[PDB]
């Protein structure tokens, strides 16, 4: 693709998103997906501890107002308690609701007419009602089914979805059948556990080709990105920056607008602007991509790990 660079540098702010001294005990805020709308950003992110993760909604117009936004927990919608993480928000607009999509144990999914009210999200629907498909069952290991992302075409619907094993799977439908009738998945792309982790993002271009990003575990064990370029949804994808040397996102090429808070450069999303529909279109020329970090001197049970967001804002666009 031609407005995306092969190497890539980054300024990152500081922590900006942590929990709230509220009561609810969690101790990370995780994963988010985020949308801007006329000014106003939207995010959706998992809230962690070691009990259990949920999804919280929260707003802003600018940056600097993310540290006090409100949160407004999603178990107080019909989406309810119980295990929920990961979300992917996106308007869908053959039905002319807004989708988050989400882990459950199974691949689910919300709708809401109305992205302004956080107590509109319906129970969830599952992707897949026959339970974990038998291609992941046969290759998950001890690793767990998390991390979905639907992008359409405007023929199909993709459902990327990762094992914490190096698989990335990916099932379609048609769009006017979405979100019913997903496939039984194929293997995507497949590598160690370490170099293809988790917290897949599939984005599309003004180009008409598709970028893929995969969080990795570094050699050091800090988290970081990599990323493809394809021109199907399908594949096969092309290594764009995939390495240690030139990665996508990593601590060697993010830097700190002050203190240095994080190392690892872990589950996040670019924040997408314009439409914010089934197509998931970016602007290569302003990436800007919220991000999970935490102090790299932490260490403890993961579900406790103090994680906070920021934004990595892209310094070398091509266009
Ligand atoms: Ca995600």
């Amino acid at each position: 693709p031609s407005d995306l660079p092969t190497t890539w540098q980054w300024t990152s702010t500081g922590p900006l998103v942590g929990p709230k001294n509220d009561g609810r005990g969690i101790a990370g805020i995780k994963d988010p997906t985020i949308i801007l709308i006329n000014g106003t950003h939207h995010v959706f992110a998992s809230t962690a501890q070691s009990a259990g993760y949920n999804l919280v909604y929260f707003t802003f117009a600018d940056w600097a107002d993310a540290p006090n936004a409100t949160f407004y927990y999603l178990d107080q919608a019909p989406l309810g308690t119980g295990y929920r993480a990961a979300p992917q928000v996106f308007w869908f607009a053959p039905h002319k609701l807004w989708y988050l999509v989400y882990q459950n144990g199974n691949a689910a999914y919300s709708t809401n007419p109305d992205i302004n009210n956080p107590k509109g999200w319906t129970a969830p629907k599952v992707f897949y009602p026959d339970g974990m498909p038998k291609i992941i069952e046969q290759n998950i290991g001890e690793g767990y089914w998390v991390d979905m992302w639907v992008i359409c075409d405007s023929a199909s619907c993709h459902l990327f979805s990762s094992d914490d094993n190096g698989q990335l799977y990916r099932s379609e439908t048609s769009l006017e059948q979405f979100p019913n009738g997903m496939s039984q998945p194929v293997i995507a792309m497949q590598d160690n556990r370490n170099d293809l982790f988790e917290a897949a993002c599939v984005y599309s271009l003004p180009d008409g080709k598709y970028l893929l990003l995969v969080e990795a575990i570094g050699t050091d064990g800090h988290r970081w990105f990599r990323s493809w370029t394809a021109d199907s949804i399908r594949g096969p994808w092309q290594g764009l920056a995939n390495t240690e040397q030139n990665p996508w996102a990593r601590s060697n090429n993010v830097q700190f607008d002050g203190d240095v808070w994080t190392k690892s450069i872990s589950h996040g999303e670019i924040i997408r602007d314009g439409t914010v529909d089934e197509k998931l279109l970016i602007d290569p020329c302003n990436i800007r991509f919220m991000y999970q970090g935490m102090d790299p001197s932490a260490g403890g049970e993961y579900n406790a790990l103090p994680w906070r967001l920021g934004f990595i804002a892209h310094n070398n666009p091509a266009c």
